[PDB]
C-alpha cells in the first residue's frame, strides 16, 4: 500500500542514513516475509559508511504491549545484538524496529536431529546461557507465567463451544502443583534462557559460527532444564504441515538417550569451557543433566499447552490451537508416566 | 527510610544475584550521592560470578517520561555500556535502574583547560561521535528542541514576576532565525553527540582510557560543532559556586585559539584515525573545524538559555536559573558580535 511504502521509505532514510539518503521512493518496495518486511538498498548505490544494505522492518502488533515490557524487549534485543547473539538493531521507533536482515534460512524439524547441527545448537544455547542481562534473576517466569495463563483461561468469556474445558479434562490446576513439586526436587541452574529454541528460530547462516538464534519474545532468566527440554520436545513437532490442524506430531522423533547425551556433551563443553574437570566429574554432570532435562521437558508440554488454549481464544481456522494443546497434554502425561 | 532501604535491598538481590543473595537487610544501607544511591556488597562476602560489588541505584523522577522516550533512553544506555562508553547496566525496572558505580571523581571547571586532560576529553568525545546508534539520524534535535522550548516558555502560566520576559528582552524568537541562517551556512557533520560534556559529566577513573562520560539525558544525533562548542562554553561556568546564584561565570576562561586548536588536533586525530591525510589536508580540517565550532558554540548559549528559563518555572531559591539564562544570552550576543 502507498502509505506503508512511504512509512518504510521514511524509516529507512531517517534511521539508516548513509546511502539510504540517496534512495528515491520509486526504487524501494517492501517485501513481506504479516508484520515483517525486507527492505534492500538499490544495487546501483554504493554504501556510504557502515549502514546496512539489507534490513528487516518489524512492525509491532495492534495488540497492547506495556511500557515496561517494551523497555525490556528493546533493551534485550539491543544487548544481544552487541554480543553477536542476535541481529543488529538499526532503528527503534514507536511503531516497530529496523533489524539486520541475516542472510540465512530457518532450520526444519527433521534437521534438528542431525548430529553436527545438534552439536552446533547445543553450543549456541550454552552461549546464550552464558549471558548476564539486566533483568530479574529470580526464576518466577516458568510457574508465574503458567499461573497467569491458567487464570487468563479461567477468565475467558464463554464462546458457545460445548466441549469440556481442557483445564478440567486434564485436571491442570491440580497437575500444575504436582509438576511444581517434581521440579522443586530437581535442581536446575537459573540462566538466561531463550525459551523457544524451535527450528523456525534457528537460522542457518549463508555467510559463516554457523547459526544464529532469533525470536526473543519469551526469553528470560529461567531453569536451564526448560530451555534444553523444550528444544528436545521440538524434535517432535512440525509447524509447516499443510493440512488442518497445520502441525504434525511424530512422537518417535523425540531424541533417544544417545541423541540427548550427544547434545548434552556439546552443551556442557561450552558451558564448562573455563573449568578443570576430570572425566569422572564430566560424566556426572552429563548424567545429572540427562535426568534434569527429562523432568523439565515436561514443563515444555505444560507451558505451551496452556499458551495454546489462550491462542485458540483469538483464532478460528488458521491453526488447530486447541488440538495442539491436547497433543501437548497427552504427551505430558505419557512422558510423566515413563519417568 | 525503611521502605526505600527495603526496595533497594530487593532490587539488588533480584537484579544483581550472585553474592547479593547472601546479603542480609541489616548489612546493606543506601548512600545518597536526590535520585542516585550507592549500594555496596558487604566486605565479608566473596563474589559468586561476574555480578558487581558496587552499584548505583538511579531512581526516575516523579516527573512524567513518555514510553517511547524511556525505550530510547534505556536502549541508548545499554548500548553505550556494551561499547565501553558508559557505565554497565545491571537492572532495568519501572522505578529506575541499577548501574555500575565507576570508581572515580568528576572533573572541576578549571581542570578542563589542562592540556593533557583536554586532549583526553577530545579523544573521548571523538570516540563517542564514532557511534552508530539506532536512533534518528536527521539533525532536527537542535532547532526542534529549541523551537519546542520557546513554545513551552510562551505557554507558561504567568507567575506574578513583573520583569520583562527574556524572550522579549533578547528578541529570541527573531534571533533563533538569525542563528538558524548562520548555522545553515556552516557545514557540520551530523554524529552521535553527548550534548552535555561539562566537567560534572566527565569522570576521572581511579582504575585506568583515563576518563568516562556519564549523563546521556540530552544525547542525540546532532551537529558535531554543537558538542565541541558546548564543551568550550563549559570552560566558563562553574556550577559549584557556594553563594546565590550558585554558578559563577569567568568569561576569560573560554579557550584561546591555541587551546581550541589543541583540542581540535586531538579530536581529529581520533575522528580521522583510519584515513590517509596529508599535513595540508589535516591543516584545512583543523581550520575549518575552528570556524565551525566558533559558530555552533553560539547554539550552546542559545539552547541552555532557553532550557534555563524553563527550569526557572519549576524552581525558587536553589539556583538562579533566570540569572543563568541571562548570562548565556549576554555571552551569545557578545560572541556573535566577535565573529
Ligand atoms: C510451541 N511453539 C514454539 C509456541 C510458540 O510459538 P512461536 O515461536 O511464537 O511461533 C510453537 C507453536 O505452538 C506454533 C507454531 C506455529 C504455528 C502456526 C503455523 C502456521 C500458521 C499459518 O497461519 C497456517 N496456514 C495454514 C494458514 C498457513 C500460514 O501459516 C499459523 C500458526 C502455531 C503454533
Ligand atoms: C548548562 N548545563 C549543562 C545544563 C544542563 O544541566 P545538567 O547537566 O542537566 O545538570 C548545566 C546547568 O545549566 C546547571 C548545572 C547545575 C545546576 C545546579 C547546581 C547546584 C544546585 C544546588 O541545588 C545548589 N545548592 C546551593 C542548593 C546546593 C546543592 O545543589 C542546583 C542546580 C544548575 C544548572
Ligand atoms: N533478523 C532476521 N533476518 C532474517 N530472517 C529473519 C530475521 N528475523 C526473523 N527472520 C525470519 O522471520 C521468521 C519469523 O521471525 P521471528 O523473529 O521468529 O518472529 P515470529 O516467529 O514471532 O513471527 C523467522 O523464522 C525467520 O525465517
Ligand atoms: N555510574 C556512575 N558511577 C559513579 N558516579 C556516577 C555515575 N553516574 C553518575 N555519577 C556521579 O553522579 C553525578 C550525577 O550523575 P549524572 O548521571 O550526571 O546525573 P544528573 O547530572 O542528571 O544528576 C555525576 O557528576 C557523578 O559524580
Ligand atoms: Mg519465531
Ligand atoms: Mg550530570
Amino acid at each position: 500500500s502507498r502509505d506503508a511504502e512511504r512509512r518504510a521509505y521514511q524509516w529507512c532514510r531517517e534511521y539508516l542514513g548513509g546511502a539510504w539518503r540517496r534512495v528515491q521512493p520509486e526504487e524501494l518496495r517492501v517485501y513481506p516475509v504479516n508484520l515483517l518486511f525486507r527492505c534492500s538498498l538499490p544495487d546501483h548505490l554504493p554504501s556510504v559508511g557502515e549502514e546496512p544494505r539489507e534490513v528487516l522492518l518489524r512492525l509491532y502488533g495492534a495488540i497492547l504491549q506495556g511500557v515496561d515490557s517494551l523497555v525490556l524487549e528493546s533493551v534485550m534485543f539491543a544487548i544481544l545484538a552487541e554480543r553477536s547473539l542476535g541481529p543488529q538493531l538499526y532503528g527503534v521507533f514507536p511503531e516497530g524496529r529496523l533489524e539486520q536482515y541475516i542472510p540465512s534460512r530457518p532450520l526444519k524439524t527433521q534437521e534438528l536431529r542431525e548430529p553436527v547441527l545438534s552439536a552446533a545448537i547445543a553450543t549456541k544455547m550454552a552461549q546464550f546461557h552464558g549471558m548476564e542481562m539486566p533483568f530479574t534473576k529470580e526464576p518466577h517466569w516458568l510457574f508465574g507465567t503458567m499461573e497467569r495463563y491458567l487464570k487468563q483461561i479461567q477468565d475467558l468469556p464463554p464462546t458457545g463451544l460445548p466441549e469440556m474445558n481442557l483445564l478440567e479434562m486434564y485436571s491442570l490446576k491440580d497437575e500444575m502443583g504436582n509438576l511444581r513439586k517434581l521440579l522443586e526436587s530437581t535442581p536446575s541452574p537459573v540462566v538466561f534462557c531463550h525459551n523457544d529454541i524451535q527450528e523456525g528460530n534457528i537460522l542457518l547462516l549463508s555467510e559463516p559460527d554457523s547459526l544464529m538464534l532469533v525470536d526473543f519474545e519469551y526469553s528470560s532468566y529461567n531453569y536451564r532444564g526448560f530451555d534444553i527440554g523444550n528444544h528436545f520436545c521440538e524434535w517432535v513437532y512440525d509447524y509447516t504441515h499443510e493440512e488442518w490442524p497445520f502441525y504434525k506430531a511424530r512422537p518417535t522423533d523425540y531424541p533417544t538417550q544417545e541423541q540427548q547425551l550427544h547434545f548434552i556433551r556439546h552443551y556442557l563443553a561450552e558451558a564448562k569451557k573455563g573449568e578443570t574437570l576430570s572425566q569422572e566429574e564430566q560424566r556426572k554432570l552429563e548424567e545429572d543433566l540427562l535426568v534434569e532435562v527429562s523432568r523439565y521437558a515436561l514443563a515444555s508440554h505444560f507451558f505451551w499447552g496452556l499458551w495454546s488454549i489462550l491462542q485458540a481464544s483469538m483464532s478460528t481456522i488458521e491453526f488447530g490451537y486447541l488440538d495442539y494443546a491436547q497433543s501437548r497434554f497427552q504427551f505430558y502425561f505419557q512422558q510423566k508416566g515413563q519417568l
